[PDB]
């Protein structure tokens, strides 16, 4: 009820961020020849290099579709196929960003930062910090809970 | 202070990741995809017009028109815009009984885990956090509203 309304507000809030994001980024994506979700993959890999398998369940959806979008990015040359080994090799391919992929990620960050900043310039810095602290522990708990299924 | 943006993006994906994990079985059985659940979930918050939904989910307009038409083909949603709120371009879309049962299960699953993670939490600490995010949601909506 209580917690049920908080959960409902968090869904609306995330959905609203997604909706603003998509609209602010439609032009940039269009410039690079990619869709919103291909763009998502690029945001995940700007965090770290990954393999199709690692990004599939960590977004949790049908295996093939993700494979498709990684193939589309490779041919758009926004991403690369590497083997920077120093850890038990089985069979697998490491996917990381090309330098055009990082250029996009920086165009995207600058657009998100200006808008986030503008909408937040009247806020009290210590108030935002306290809020982040609370979401940091929620993030932490979500993460550890997920690791246990 | 823009490491702030990075953290929110990551917090959003962790949320989404866990939700895809918890609802895999539920969404499969109802014949749903994750993006359609979001439309459904949204419609449980309020009865909406498509023009409304397009601006509130706003990506390609035709791609979201498709997702609502599929929810109607599946009868997960009802097209009920009688003369109270209507005569305003398009319709008033709302969940049907089947759709209503899906979101009940969805809430059953999420409520228990959220509650499990927040049990040591001070109501007031969470309320204040909610207040601040309400301002930011307000602004995001206001900003989304224009260009």
């Amino acid at each position: 009820r209580r917690i049920e309304d908080h959960i409902s507000f968090l869904e609306k809030f995330i959905n609203d961020v997604n909706t603003l994001t998509a609209k602010l980024l439609k032009d940039l994506q269009t410039e690079y020849g990619i869709s919103a979700e291909q763009s998502h993959v690029l945001n995940m890999l700007s965090i770290e290099a990954l393999t199709v398998g690692q990004i599939t369940e960590k977004q949790g959806v049908n295996k093939a579709a993700v494979s498709r979008r990684v193939k589309k990015l490779l041919n758009a040359e926004l991403v690369k196929l590497e083997k920077p080994d120093s850890n038990t090799d089985q069979r697998l391919k490491i996917i990381k960003l090309s330098n055009k992929g990082k250029k996009y990620i920086k165009e995207r960050k600058a657009i998100m930062s200006h808008i986030a900043s503008d909408m937040t310039s009247d806020f009290d810095s210590k108030e935002i910090e306290k809020v982040r602290q609370v979401l940091e522990i929620i993030d932490y708990r979500i993460q550890s809970y997920t690791s246990k299924l």
